[PDB]
């Protein structure tokens, strides 16, 4: 008779803990994301080997973009080239674009590290290095390693406010992730403060271990992710949000893979009757907010097929 | 014995409602879209104490940027400043820059409403008004609010074309939103005809019930749900969607808070071998294509599932 | 007694296939894509009746945009028109814009197929064209088809590199595209090697059967698709994708509709003291990078539930 009562109890248990009296809803969500904080850089880089010192300031008009999506990026490390006007010009002298006559580097090619198709004249390029011209924007971007310390240094201080959405479809509900009535001024944490949709660079990079100067250097892909598990019953109803953050790259650095995260930036305009255009090798951070979860509502039809089934279950039990 | 046709007659309804016969399958899709109409601004503006005149025509061009996913914003007010060269310079006197003396604002502090770094000398900006010049973009873009009437009020008058093509991976079906030879010179209503996919702007923007000539000032964030409800089993047999809007933004006004939607844009230039830039401060309505739905395919396993579940149920209602 | 078996061995093969004692989660993923390739222009245009020679060389900063989410575009075909002050001018004489009179086309009215507002002055344009000038950029972008050889013909030849993270907030699961310690350099192909995430823009162009060179016209969306099946339990565990292809553009060319993907792109200038701009109408395929899947775990709630609903199905066929 004692397992007359511990299949109940069991019974009792599964129905109180996965809620399968419960009918679940996906989510439907949209995000709006804005990124304050200005930033200050001074430091020097070698230009083609020439010192040069860079200096200035970054308001939110320069280390970012509109958003895209769900979605937004940082400036971080950038390489500059000026001056670049469409023409036949030698390249960079690597391993592969060395040369010591025409016959090796013929016209018609295109190498995988190369931009441009070469014509097959090794000329002298500087101080005796011979390469072969190429077809391309002179002078070419000379392949650079990001300087050591990082020229967007202070976004860790930066601040970013995010304001959530969330819509159920099967159901009539439609909430959002800051209730009226709430400070403004304030700042994440994991224990002071959870519902504080405020967060800091510094915090996040923190908060997964790993630090903003290394994961920096070269960039990477951050990820936001907001777990919504409401629950629209008349009784016991919430709906709040969980934070939480993980590094979505691989962190490999494989030197056949690509580590980081980056991109390449053109700005064109014309001058003496002539176009030309700058470019800007770009590592930053890239956040991705993914929000999840889900909705739970009161069914009968739910209800009553598990009651069929655990009715069929302690049945069988009380059979043999 | 009425119960004993009670309950075939509730697994019946329930069957036939809850549809607990048809596996489910969820959406991927995929949304393209084309915003099209022209825009005439004339207007005056007050910038830095001077009235001036602003005219013109603007084209899908300019009002726009190129979709970021499925998403597409629409430019309908902006403050620009022309001309800005980088360095030291004093900034907009607000309640907390002002000075008596240089001890007023420190050298080094960033503030959280200003764009550079205060050097702490601080002079007289226009009218004997003494702040402390920060390192930045000059001159500083003027705090101001948007003019009263929208630059852009007729932003209403506009027509958007969306396709949407949606898949179900479990089983073989990938349909479209527009069918093959309709026509396609109308515009959306919701008894006129549920079908059309042009969307005027102020019909989406008065079916929320929102007038347009007052989220404009500052923004809004707008979704357009495309709801499916196909049921791909040969018998009664129909893919098609409905069309709903609504409001994702808060619209609560609160100082404290960011209302609308908002963001800068930098163009960069070079004159007399100096590096300029301009900024726009943009607001305006972005609108998301939220699309979801459900496949329905006729499958044997959660039938037989289903049918057990009943054979219990009313096996038990039979027993007492 | 053969049905006593027969039932016993049907619900064998449903839990062994359709796998009802696994707890299925959801996907929640994440794309970082890179192209590489350079491509090289060299052909003729007809622009307002004269002859020109487009010659130059596109670099991985002009022939795409920094990515938006988990798609990715690429530069095509353009029609390119420089040199634009905002004034009155005439229009493109068409059907629907030529006059006789000036009394043919009235102030103020927006036509559909028109940048700019007309004034209702109906002059020469060109060999005694008489249209009625409107109030836009000039000159206006003259309408017409793209050339028949494709200017970036090449763009079939293009490399692309797809890492995707996949994780299942269900479980403590987060898993990557590319395995550790694989080789990078590869080409993906169905049997050879179908784990090889570097992509041809000829391969899958191929594969789904759509000519390069027909679709890189008036250029299409693209669709690539990877499928997640993953198996959490410790005995039988695998979890790798599948890559499918597939169009997700409707190919009906029809004229009502807006075949193919295109927009156009304006860029900013000062010269003279005077704002100009140059539009770009570009048309190019557009890739999405649909990944979906799910995660299966070992439950027991799930697995007492189907084990009470087979208990009665059998017990029910025993019965009778
Ligand atoms: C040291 C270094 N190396 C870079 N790339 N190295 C590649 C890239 C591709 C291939 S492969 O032929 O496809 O296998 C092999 C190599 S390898 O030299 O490491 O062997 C880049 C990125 O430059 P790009 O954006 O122009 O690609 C940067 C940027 O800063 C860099 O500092
Ligand atoms: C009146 C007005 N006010 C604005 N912002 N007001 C802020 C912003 C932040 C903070 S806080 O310190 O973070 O708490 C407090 C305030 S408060 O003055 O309302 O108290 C902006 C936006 O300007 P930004 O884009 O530069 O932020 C505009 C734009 O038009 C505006 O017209
Ligand atoms: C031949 C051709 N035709 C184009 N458009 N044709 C339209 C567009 C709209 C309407 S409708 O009034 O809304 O029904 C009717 C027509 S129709 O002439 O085919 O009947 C475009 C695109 O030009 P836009 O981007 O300026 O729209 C291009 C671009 O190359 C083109 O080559
Ligand atoms: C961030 O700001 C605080 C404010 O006092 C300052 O102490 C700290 O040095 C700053 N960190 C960086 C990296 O600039
Ligand atoms: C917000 O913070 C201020 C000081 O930081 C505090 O005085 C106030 O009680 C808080 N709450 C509200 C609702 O203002
Ligand atoms: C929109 O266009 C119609 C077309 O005639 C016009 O009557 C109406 O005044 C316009 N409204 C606005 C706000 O431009
Ligand atoms: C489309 O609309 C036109 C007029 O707007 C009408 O004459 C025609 O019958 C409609 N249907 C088709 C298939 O053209
Ligand atoms: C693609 O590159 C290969 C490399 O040899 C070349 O043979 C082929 O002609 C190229 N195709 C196009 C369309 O440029
Ligand atoms: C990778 O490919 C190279 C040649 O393409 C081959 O020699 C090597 O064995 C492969 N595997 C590894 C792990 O390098």
């Amino acid at each position: 008779w004692i397992f007359h009562a511990l299949v109940f109890s069991y019974i009792s248990f599964a129905l109180i803990s996965d809620k399968r009296y419960q009918k679940k809803e996906p989510l439907i969500s949209s995000v709006h994301t804005k990124v304050k904080g200005i930033a200050e850089v001074k430091a020097e880089i070698l230009e083609n080997g020439m010192k040069k010192m860079v200096s200035g300031v970054f308001d939110t008009a320069d280390y970012t973009f509109p958003l895209q999506g769900n979605s937004f990026f940082v400036m971080t490390n950038f390489i500059k080239t000026e001056g670049q006007q469409q023409g036949l010009c030698p390249d960079f002298p690597t391993a592969r674009t060395i040369c010591s006559s025409d016959r090796g580097c013929k016209k018609g090619r295109m190498d995988p590290q190369s931009k441009g198709i070469q014509t097959g004249r090794c000329v002298v390029y500087k101080e005796r290095l011979k390469t072969c011209e190429v077809s391309a924007w002179c002078p070419i971007e000379e392949v650079k390693d990001a300087p050591r310390p990082a020229l967007l240094n202070s976004a860790e201080n930066f601040t970013v406010l995010i304001k959530n959405n969330i819509d159920f479809p099967g159901h009539n509900y439609t909430t959002r992730n800051i209730l009226p009535g709430v400070n403004i001024t304030c700042t994440f944490h994991k224990t002071q403060n959870p519902q504080c949709p405020i967060f800091r660079l510094g915090d996040i990079f923190q908060e997964t271990g790993d630090s903003f100067s290394d994961v920096a250097i070269q960039g990477g892909i951050m990820g936001i992710e907001i777990y919504w598990d409401c629950n629209l019953d008349g009784w016991f109803h919430h709906c709040r949000p969980k934070y939480s953050f993980r590094r979505l790259d691989d962190k490999t650095t494989s030197e056949s893979l690509y580590p980081g995260y980056n991109f390449r930036y053109a700005k064109y305009y014309k001058e003496n009757n002539v176009e030309k255009r700058t470019l800007i090798k770009v590592f930053g951070i890239r956040f991705d907010i993914l929000v999840f979860g889900t909705g739970g509502k009161f069914n009968v039809i739910q209800l009553a097929v598990y009651i069929g089934s655990v009715i069929s279950y302690f049945g069988l039990a009380t059979v043999f």
